[PDB]
DNA sequence: AGATTGTTTATTGAGA
DNA sequence: TCTCAATAAACAATCT
């Protein structure tokens, strides 16, 4: 139960990075990633919702990413913000990737909307 | 009751 | 032929 779909050619790492950088106070919340990047990105507003998970993996499985309770009265409470440490982010994963779209036809590195 | 968030385990497949 | 970003899903706990 597998299969690639026709995405950006950035990693999740990446558009994740920018669109908190970006954000009024450099933290989000999930509901809002997903919100801002399939706003940039229109592909994401379609039918295939998996991209949502797979947002949230990448949240939980990078160091740069930093958890921010949005209650500090409750450790285990849901809705938190969502940072990034730019510092900690691998220079790579902000390139545009070679796969099938890019090989079809924002810009070759997400540097300069990250490092503001 | 069903959806969402955060963490984790696991597999996939294509690019270097 | 090896790697790891992409993708899928289990699980617990909160949230609507």
């Amino acid at each position: 139960n597998y299969q690639r779909y026709p995405k950006p050619p950035y990693s999740y790492l990446a558009m994740i990075a920018m669109v908190i950088q970006n954000s009024p106070e450099k933290k989000l919340t999930l509901s809002e990633i997903l919100k801002e990047i399939s706003t940039l990105f229109p592909f994401f507003k379609g039918n295939y919702k998996g991209w949502r998970d797979s947002v949230r993996h990448n949240l939980s499985s990078y160091d740069c990413f930093v958890k921010v309770l949005k209650d500090p009265g409750k450790p285990q409470g849901k809705g938190n913000f969502w940072t990034v440490e730019v510092n900690r982010i691998p220079l790579e994963l902000l390139k545009r990737q070679n796969t099938a779209v890019s090989r079809q036809d924002f810009a070759q590195d997400l540097a300069p909307y990250i490092f503001q």
